């Protein structure tokens, strides 16, 4: 409770630091928007104490959660999802950082800023999730996500981009779960790769970026940790969450 409150003091003073350049969240906003990515390099995103008690807390978690899946998901072309990961009611029974940082009122704002939106709570078992890739093979394959507004916090990857990882991105697309057109979206668009080490935290238009996550080719450790907002003006009554049902699964297992 009291360190929740000292926490989010200061979150409010770090975000306020960065917004006073106005002139850089131009481009910052600019940048998120044109490619549906912004990346936080170094430790930059919160206040690196902060931050490296996110990485305790997940590792901590998928040293008691882990769960390993191998599944394809039929609402996205069938790609496939073969991963170790910890679900949101997990989450949510023993972290104490990471719920408390997604319901962070200066954290939403200061997303909501660069997004031009209003951030809220998207549906409860897709608030938080984590997952860890290891072995050759695993992957996170082409996807678009429920909701717009999603940030990954890269809690382990490894330096070396030939080892895998790499995110490779296709903004403004959409989901289309029954046609999903996938491999339309490539060929009419250029992709755009990253790469990632531990500390960064990327903002990703999560709804409208067509992405995936380049399997592992080598034994290694690779662990992000996914939270994901809706925007407070989302007016869909009947979204179906299938793919965080497959993957993820909505109980505690
Ligand atoms: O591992 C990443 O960098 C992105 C993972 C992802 O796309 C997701 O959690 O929805
Ligand atoms: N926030 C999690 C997004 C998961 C995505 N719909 C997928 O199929 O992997
Ligand atoms: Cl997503
Ligand atoms: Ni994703």
């Amino acid at each position: 409770s009291l360190v929740i409150e000292v926490m989010e003091q200061q979150l409010a003073k770090h975000f306020q630091a960065i917004l006073q350049d106005e002139n850089r969240m131009k481009q910052i906003r600019n940048e998120f928007r044109r490619d549906g990515y912004f990346n936080f390099k170094n430790f930059s995103f919160l206040p690196k104490r902060i931050l490296e008690n996110v990485h305790a807390e997940v590792h901590a978690l998928l040293d008691e959660y882990s769960v390993r899946r191998d599944v394809t998901v039929p609402s996205t072309g069938n790609t496939y999802r073969k991963m170790y990961n910890v679900n949101q009611p997990e989450i949510a029974e023993g972290g104490t950082f990471i719920p408390a940082l997604y319901q962070s009122e200066s954290l939403r704002k200061f997303l909501g800023n660069i997004a031009g939106d209003d951030l809220a709570s998207c549906w409860e078992q897709e608030q938080y999730l984590v997952t860890k890739l290891s072995h050759p093979g695993d992957t996170h394959g082409w996807h678009w996500g429920d909701y717009p507004y999603t940030m990954i916090w890269i809690i382990e990857a490894p330096e070396d981009p030939a080892i895998g990882g790499v995110l490779q991105c296709v903004p403004h697309s959409e989901w289309d779960k029954q046609n999903p057109q996938i491999w339309q979206y490539i060929l009419n668009n250029p992709i755009k790769s990253y790469h990632h080490l531990k500390g960064d935290v990327y903002f990703l238009k999560s709804d409208t970026t067509l992405h995936h996550v380049v399997p592992i080719q080598q034994e290694t450790t690779r662990i992000i940790l996914n939270t994901c907002w809706a925007s407070a003006h989302d007016r869909r009554t009947d979204v179906a969450h299938e793919s965080i049902e497959v993957i993820w699964d909505t109980k505690a297992r």
